[PDB]
């Protein structure tokens, strides 16, 4: 359709409106005191959210220039929660003290091309000097308190993310989903589970519980159809002259052969249960495989160029103990010698590093877990829905931060260490004078966070940030408790990969947002 | 699309007006002076009610922002009635009162998250207070006075209640449906009875009330769909050797087999009934199991592994009478040894346990009820329908209220349980000066349940509150004849746990609230 | 529908409107110092772009006298990009500026029809001059520079296009792709790769990094489908008693041949792996016979008169490795005689001078990269989205530089070259005074380019339009550091090819926009 064209300082202005309204209704939930934003939903009930890129992926402004703007700087939050999973807020704010110092030099007659290659320069500097700065997260301690500090100081998310991370092992995943009670619970999986469970109610032998319990069986992992039981006819009689359970995984069973097993099953000539194989497609051959890596067996296929008819006692896995339930089976203290496990996680490892899409990537993780690690879930407990939501995302910061905290380590927190950084490059220089106006901009929009974060406590931004200047190390300020001290002595931990990943997006918008001269849009 | 976005004080005056007006609608209809609500409906004739969550249900507002506080001050009443089924409007009266007075906190500079959490310590100490305050309910007149005061001070209903929940038992159900007289009428079903008739009324041999009686006959549980008599013959030769009569309960009879029946059924040979097997489904073979373990009878499946040629005489069920009608059969004083029963009911139990819908969960009643207990009706007489929907919504709040009585015991009524527990809470001191404040607000707000039934009746709100709040023990007063007494001995009773519910919903909503800072809406 | 119909100056102004108002907003993104445009798009977040053709592509205006002369001037920009990828601003600049001054001219009572002979006899001239005034651009250090100043003067980009260039050849291709690190890297493939992988996991023979390696095998190229194995025992039979492995490319293989290679090969009689035919269709043909052309064997075919089953030795191919993934399948260091892969390629180069479509083009340079030189891909590294697509089109304006460089010579760059032109073509005269006043206008319009990029660094336009004029050479101004000196040993190259297609085009369409004198629309 028709267009509407806005050259230069017009076109900037609006641009920095939009920038502003997003930034304005963002940065209010940062720190210790910042506040909700109510966010209306045309199916359902309002959210109430204190996180930050629920708040700007909702933005949308009626002037199309100004709306330009606001979705521009809109991805600077997106990319940040993408990339680490927290510190979408401070990104937010960086990019916003940028861009208002950038068009501020701009205004005064500078290249913004020369603005933008030393902001770049700045922020490289920046990065290396917080790699330096940074210290290693390993201890129990330390994981509580990056986890206390990124779920809004609240000590039993720390604790029971600690508690969770210590159970499940380095190889292990933890999963976050809805509870039940008002109180939080931790339930942790070891062993293997996979979700499917019995397929005739009459194999129970345990109705109190209502789940089949057998102990010592074989696992007979069947890659095919099963409907006719004239296939299963030589392994089910080497078993009974066994005398011990057989357990079936195979991918499905029809009703003859069902019907023949649960005949035998309560007459007392074998015990044998039967499940499904978990998955669909390449996924269940895959975890039919890790099963029989596990267990030691072989898998029964014809593409290989066996047949169910000639398996015998050597293809049949064992283990320790097997429970079914309705829903879930779980195969306890399973025999495999421990040189196949270890090839088979490595493997999966190989193509962890090869995998594109972050789906992919997590399904191989539950399946090394699995075979290797825990599985453990946190249910969150709230009265009603809303506070439902409002701590399970809390606590998802908080799990995302203790992990991001662990494989990279932390730095002190509160602002003060961007402080520190600027601090220490206060002595770089670029090529040409617009170069250098560029790493000024860069120095001084670094100090936004932490006058963010005291104007949200309703004190003076500019009297403790020069205070916090005046200091060295880890001193800081503290919002919760308002005071002055050292930021590592009283637990305000923040991870280095969310400072870094922050900056590094905040700098990359920014520096295009800078170089604008002219804009096209749709008309009203 | 695009947004419109408001900050502080002006997203909280909006949000307040509309939490108000939702209010002020819903409280009018508190106490035993409150009046009724007309609600307008797109298809049908008005409805009239008095329940909170109903006129909570139906308030939408022009302005979004309005329309966004009153979308959220709703889930306080619907949470209630899901979990209570009962005190859904003290619950909005004191999300209100709880929400006025922390705005008014908040406009004076305090930290709202402090507030919060002075809000929830004054709670948590409440809802012990109220434990500890609490007497049990176990006789019939506290059962029949604390559905009297649920259903609008209605004698009646409170002894139609009680007679109910003595004949039944505690194991049993009782339901409310319409009525066709002018008077209520409780009709109370003992043994088992599943909505299913005979299949030919050529067996009827009591042409008087059109019925089928069946004297110590045989149960026939067949799991299977009977089309051909050839698989049948044994069993009806067999029965004609015995002299007794006999029952089918069969998936469905098709006509050569019914024909074949009816046929010998009025030459005098063998005295058959045939009726359907209860259920759809999963359920359908529970009910048949469960038919089984009364009578003390085998099913007759496939699946299991027996055919139906092959049944003896062991795998029929015995009774000592069978009345069957077009619509319901009853079998009264079946022959099996009671451990089954009790094994049975307690497999029931224990599923009931690990069910989460609540459909589900009355399914599993039903079931324990038919086993062991009895089922009740209730049919409620009104002249027309609109007196009949308002009767029939003030019994079931009597009778939900009745069953949560018998669950946790009884508190004193008409708000004086709320005012005893705030007195009590006195000295309760937070961590800083906000969270003190936040404490004082939640005290503060528990009084408003008695002040508004105080306004409902025309009286001065504030010297009842000074009068009751100088007393002690169970003194209160009674807004019904405006007199001052003890609130037990004059029957006006509160289930402990609808309280606790209303406290907590109430305060956990009105805590977030408080919080807010922007509101994020759509254009007009 | 009804028309609207201006005449004469009307509709001339309103025709210059349009077109000043495409070219000011292409404009502002000349040089090494012009800007970015920011261009709204419907479905996803805007782009910053700093392209002609893009910003270009994108204007439509209100008034259709005003977007009749905007989507005329269009086309000059869309044919520069077609033509040479780019010089497509400098283009749109010279087209504005001729058609300027030749309303002007027609203004003042001149023929419009003599003023375009003037002008097309003033461009012809200064192509010849153009082309003589080139010199060869064919070390690595000239190619660099060509690519450093296409890219926005970006050293990096300059280096790798060269590193790329000198490492596949002069018949190879590059191609540009998004990355996923910070940096910019190379990858460069040797040899004959197609993209499809083994038809079963089981052929792996090493699971360290899951691949498939042959030794010296054989290739079967069989233009078949296989299904049935009983076609192909001979040939397994004859490379077993080789005792060497063999791979089959084949159009696909069935259940029961597949089942049969994989039970064969991990029981150590043959090691055989079956991937699929590259392409669909002809060109699929085409492949077979140049992998046939390649490792010297023949394509088994019934459209020529052979069969599987007769296939001898002869007719497989032969290797030195093969590496196949789950994706491509890699062929080096095949055995065949020179004089083969000469034809075939030269056959192609006759097929490729007979192409209308780029795609077939492109597509057959593709395969005469892979059999005689090397396939190259660059990918892009950004730490954002918007940062990633502009860097990209950096890249891609470079490559495309870089080409028209090899293939006909750099001249002095800034603007330089056409003032040079237009100082030897200051004695041409056509055969009346119009044409003469044509021919001055073409030459006053070849000086615009450098005073739009004077422009845009802050500087006057005609003093160093003055100053550039005075001198001789390649004497010139280089804007990034604002010093005067001689253009070739600074590095600032421009293409020929670039340069006399702006020209070319940029006079084709302004010639025909000087004659109009009557327009004809829809109406509003
Ligand atoms: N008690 C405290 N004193 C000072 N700074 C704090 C305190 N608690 C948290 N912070 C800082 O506030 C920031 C938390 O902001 P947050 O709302 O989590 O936004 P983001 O999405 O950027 O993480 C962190 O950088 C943290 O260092
Ligand atoms: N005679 C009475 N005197 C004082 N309070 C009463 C009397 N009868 C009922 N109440 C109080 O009125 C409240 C009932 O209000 P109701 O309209 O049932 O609202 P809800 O939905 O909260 O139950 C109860 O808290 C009860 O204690
Ligand atoms: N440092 C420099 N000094 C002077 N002229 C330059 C310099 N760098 C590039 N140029 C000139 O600027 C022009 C580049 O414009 P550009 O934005 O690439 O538009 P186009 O799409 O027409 O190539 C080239 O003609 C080149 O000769
Ligand atoms: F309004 Be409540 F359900 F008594
Ligand atoms: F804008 Be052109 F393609 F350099
Ligand atoms: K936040
Ligand atoms: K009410
Ligand atoms: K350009
Ligand atoms: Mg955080
Ligand atoms: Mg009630
Ligand atoms: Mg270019």
């Amino acid at each position: 359709a028709a267009k509407d064209v806005k050259f230069g300082n017009d076109a900037r202005v609006k641009m920095l409106r939009g920038v502003n309204v997003l930034a304005d209704a963002v940065k209010v939930t940062l720190g210790p005191k910042g506040r909700n934003v109510v966010l209306d939903k045309s199916f359902g009930a309002p959210t109430i959210t204190k996180d930050g890129v629920s708040v700007a992926r909702e933005i949308e402004l009626e002037d199309k220039f100004e709306n330009m703007g606001a979705q521009m700087v809109k991805e600077v939050a997106s990319k940040a929660n993408d990339a680490a999973g927290d510190g979408t807020t401070t990104a937010t704010v960086l990019a916003q003290a940028i861009i208002t110092e950038g068009l501020k030099a701009v205004a005064a007659g500078m290249n913004p091309m020369d603005l933008k290659r030393g902001i770049d320069k700045a922020v490289t500097a920046a990065v290396e000097e917080l790699k330096a700065l940074s210290v290693p997260c390993s201890d129990s301690k330390a994981i509580a308190q990056v986890g206390t500090i990124s779920a809004n100081s609240d000590e039993t998310v720390g604790k029971l993310i600690a508690e969770a991370m210590d159970k499940v092992g380095k190889e292990g995943v933890i999963t976050v989903e809805d509870g039940t009670g008002l109180q939080d619970e931790l339930d942790v999986v070891e062993g293997m589970q996979f979700d499917r469970g019995y397929l005739s109610p009459y194999f129970i032998n345990k109705p109190e519980t209502g789940a089949v319990e057998l102990e010592s069986p074989f696992i007979l992992l069947a890659d095919k159809k099963i409907s006719n039981i004239r296939e299963m006819l030589p392994v089910l009689e080497a078993v009974a002259k066994a005398g011990k359970p057989l357990l079936i995984i195979a991918e499905d069973v029809e009703g003859e052969a069902l019907a023949t097993l649960v005949v035998n099953t309560m007459r007392g000539i074998v015990k044998v249960a039967a499940v499904k194989a978990p998955g669909f497609g390449d996924r269940r051959k895959a975890m039919l495989q890790d099963i029989a890596t596990l267990t030691g067996g072989t898998v029964i296929s014809e593409e290989i160029g066996m047949e169910l008819e000639k398996a015998t006692l050597e293809d049949l896995g064992q283990a320790k103990r097997v429970v079914i339930n309705k829903d879930t089976t779980t195969i306890i203290d399973g025999v495999g010698e421990e040189a196949a496990i270890q090839g088979r996680v490595a493997q999966i490892r190989q193509q962890i590093e090869e995998a594109t899409s972050d789906y992919d990537r997590e399904k191989l993780q539950e399946r090394v877990a699995k075979l290797a690690g825990g599985v453990a879930v946190i249910k969150v407990g709230a009265a009603t829905e809303v506070e439902m939501k409002e701590k399970k995302a809390r606590v998802e910061d908080a799990l995302h931060a203790t992990r991001a905290a662990v494989e990279e380590g932390v730095v002190a927190g509160g602002g003060v260490a961007l402080i520190r950084v600027a601090s220490k490059l206060a002595d770089l220089r670029g090529q040409n004078e617009d170069q250098n106006v560029g790493i000024k901009v860069a120095l001084r929009a670094m100090e936004a966070p932490l006058r963010q974060i005291v104007l949200n406590c309703g004190e003076e931004p500019s009297v403790v940030a020069n205070t916090v200047k005046g200091g060295d190390g880890n001193y800081g300020y503290n919002a919760a408790t308002e005071e002055y001290g050292n930021m590592i002595d009283m637990g305000i931990l923040d991870p280095t990969k969310v400072t870094r990943s922050a900056l590094q997006y905040a700098a990359s918008v920014a520096g295009l947002m800078i170089t604008t001269e002219c804009m096209v849009t749709d008309l009203p």
